[PDB]
């Protein structure tokens, strides 16, 4: 059978990233390919020393399939040469320094300049002199994911200097470290009434220390987040989760359709590849979040991947990747 190797960035216990994985196996079944998920466990040094020995090793899969960074994905890319496993590089584009090799990426920064276009919208009227204090949580530093949605979020302050970013701290997807920074400038900055953050962990934690100081989220202070778990899904049913934007955990499932496609010669032009730019973010309505809810990791069983395959298609046919297929 076709062989994957995904290297997993992040904790084996991390939701979104387990949730990554979940929808990867159900794809993987369906599509009769050998899937191997190894985790990273959150030290970027693990990746790149799991993908070190996979090409020292014997048995080496057919793709090599990894999440792009500044530091290591470099690193990554030079040692493979030579080892006749093919590299798909997901979440974030190529860059030019990087540039068979394929890649499939989502809409990172329009999540982020999303969310807070959706947080002002709620949050409604109250300007004439009057600015509307902001704090933003971001990930990590780093990364492609953090720095994509903040670079939407700038967009954003751009075009509303009514709103006022008294700071921007980088929580590192951290729930309780979000929480601890939350605690304090929530305190030094008492007029904030939104608070935009790049992962729905970080938002969760910033909410607690909000209740703890007499803050409603929801009422008097708006939250966003980006991603699926369950208790985000339930506080947006809640209203104390004013935005969540949701989709990119599908994105490993898509890839292995295209990888299994490519295994079989459906590649080139016309489907997208080898560098697919999909659009699978979405501010979840409370509908769209209580399916999820009931479904959670389970919700891949209800995706069929082998009929997303362009095996046997009439041609004009692009897949049909997204939210929806996972919804209907």
């Amino acid at each position: 059978l076709t062989s994957v190797v995904f290297l997993n960035p992040g904790n084996s216990t991390e939701t979104f990233w387990v949730s990554y994985s979940q929808f990867m196996q159900a794809a993987a079944r369906d599509l009769g390919l050998d899937l191997r998920i190894l985790y990273a466990e959150r030290d970027p040094q693990n990746t790149l020393q799991q993908a070190r020995e996979l090409f020292q090793g014997r048995d080496k899969p057919d793709y090599l399939m990894l999440v792009n960074e500044q530091y290591v994905a470099p690193q990554i890319l030079r040692l493979s040469q030579g080892s006749g496993i093919k590299l798909f590089i997901v979440n974030s584009p190529l860059t030019l320094d990087q540039r068979w090799i394929g890649s499939m990426v989502g809409d990172d920064e329009e999540a982020g300049y999303r969310m807070l276009k959706e947080l002002l919208h709620k949050l409604g009227p109250v300007p004439a002199g009057h600015g509307i204090e902001l704090l933003a949580f971001s990930g990590l530093k780093v990364t492609p994911a953090a720095q994509l949605r903040e670079r939407g979020l700038r967009r954003a302050l751009a075009e509303h200097p009514q709103v006022h970013l008294r700071q921007l701290v980088y929580g590192e997807w951290n729930r309780e470290r979000a929480y601890r920074q939350a605690q304090q400038l929530l305190k030094r900055y008492p007029k904030t009434q939104l608070v935009w953050s790049a992962n729905d962990e970080m938002a969760l934690g910033a909410m607690q220390a909000a209740r703890e100081l007499g803050r409603k989220p929801g009422t008097d202070l708006l939250f966003s987040g980006v991603n699926s778990s369950p208790e985000a899904l339930q506080a947006l049913i809640d209203g104390k989760l004013s935005v969540l934007e949701a989709g990119h955990f599908t994105l490993g499932g898509w890839a292995l359709v295209a990888l299994h496609d490519d295994a079989l010669g459906l590649d080139a032009r016309r489907l997208g590849g080898p560098d697919w730019q999909l659009s699978l973010f979405q501010a979840l309505t409370p509908a769209q979040a209580r399916q999820l809810l009931r479904l959670g990791d389970q919700v891949g069983t209800r995706v069929d991947f082998r009929g997303l395959s362009a095996q046997g298609k009439p041609d004009s046919y692009r897949y049909p990747f997204g939210l929806q297929l996972l919804l209907r």
